């Protein structure tokens, strides 16, 4: 069996001529020739079975992506693994080959306003479908937005996704760890478990800001620093917004801070389209109840050239609503059976 800059890709006779793309903590991504469909594809090797949390992330990714079907969400074309649980040590997820991702692209490329608009439209179109399935992505960031050579955008990595649960969203101060730090909404550090759809809209707002300047807007240097950066730009929350935080430790932390003025978006981004900045402000709104929702964002004047609700589909069957790793391996084996 073929081996790439590390170890073997047991991707059988169907996929050949492998080429390394990138790596991970328990996986490697290669491109490969699909001898059946006569096109090169991406293949992600995943080896998660020794750790319960790895099994959790892998099962979520597989289960969600197999149920979703949307132009702005990466699909799973094939899954390769051993014919028996006993022999299954790795799982290979086969996907359309994408040229780059938004993280790699922003490292060297300035985006025209037309590309910012197009990318943002596609992100929100995909997000509308995800949210319509009652699912939260919970880790939206540039590296989880794939792009092919014609700038078709596909959301990927649902390993941290959850079913929305707003009735159980409240928690205490400085406990929660949702999303990647730079894309984490202020309430995560204050009183939220990240179980409502507003968590994803905040991340999209951070991504829009980053598209406007090729720098993260809130580059917290560690978990505690992140709120400093958010409040340094948004300014002090209003009395009404504080009155919405019943938790006393969270509210009193904010009350302990000196008054900070808002930094205007047009001083941070003087070349940006004014409609883009208006939408940015509504996504990066401190109060998660006042934060714009995905269908409102699609209808915003900035996106008027693309907005078409009849071409912004929703999921047929939403998701309506602990396990040892051995049960999780069983479920992964069951979930991947359709490809044998
Ligand atoms: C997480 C993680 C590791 N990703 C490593 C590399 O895989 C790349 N990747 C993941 N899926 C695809 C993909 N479907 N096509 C091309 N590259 C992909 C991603 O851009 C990154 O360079």
């Amino acid at each position: 069996p073929e081996m790439v800059r590390g170890q073997v890709f047991d991707v059988g006779p169907r996929y050949t001529n492998l080429s390394y793309i990138g790596e991970g903590a328990y996986g490697m991504v290669c491109s490969a020739y699909d001898n059946l469909n006569k096109v090169r594809v991406a293949i992600k090797k995943i080896s998660p079975f020794e750790h319960q949390t790895y099994c959790q992330r892998t099962l979520r990714e597989i289960k969600i992506l197999l149920r979703f079907r949307h132009e702005n969400i990466i699909g799973i074309n094939d899954i390769i693994r051993a014919p028996t649980i006993e022999q299954m040590k790795d799982v290979y997820i086969v996907q359309d080959l994408m040229e780059t991702d938004l993280y790699k692209l922003l490292k060297t490329q300035h985006l025209s306003n037309d590309h910012i608009c197009y990318f943002l439209y596609q992100i929100l179109r995909g997000l509308k479908y995800i949210h319509s399935a009652n699912v939260l992505h919970r880790d939206l960031k540039p590296s989880n937005l794939l792009l092919n050579t014609t700038c078709d955008l596909k959301i990927c990595d649902f390993g941290l996704a959850r079913v929305a649960d707003p009735d159980h969203d409240h928690t205490g101060f400085l406990t929660e760890y949702v999303a990647t730090r730079w894309y984490r909404a202020p309430e995560i550090m204050l009183n939220s478990k990240g179980y409502t759809k507003s968590i994803d809209i905040w991340s999209v707002g951070c991504i829009l800001a980053e598209m406007l300047s090729n720098r993260p807007i809130f580059p917290g240097k560690h978990y505690l620093d992140q709120l400093n950066h958010i409040l340094g730009i948004l300014g002090s929350p209003s009395q009404e917004d504080l009155n919405c935080i019943i938790n006393l430790k969270a509210r009193n932390y904010l009350l302990s801070l000196p008054h900070k003025n808002k930094v205007p978006w047009n001083r941070l981004f003087p070349n940006a389209d004014s409609k883009a900045l208006d939408l940015l402000d509504k996504m990066l709104t401190f109060n998660p109840h006042k934060r714009i929702e995905v269908e409102q964002a699609l209808a915003h004047p900035y996106l008027e050239q693309y907005y078409d609700p009849s071409d912004e589909p929703i999921a047929e069957a939403p998701f309506k609503f602990d396990l040892p790793k051995e049960k999780l391996k069983e479920l992964i084996f069951e979930e991947t059976a359709r490809f044998q």
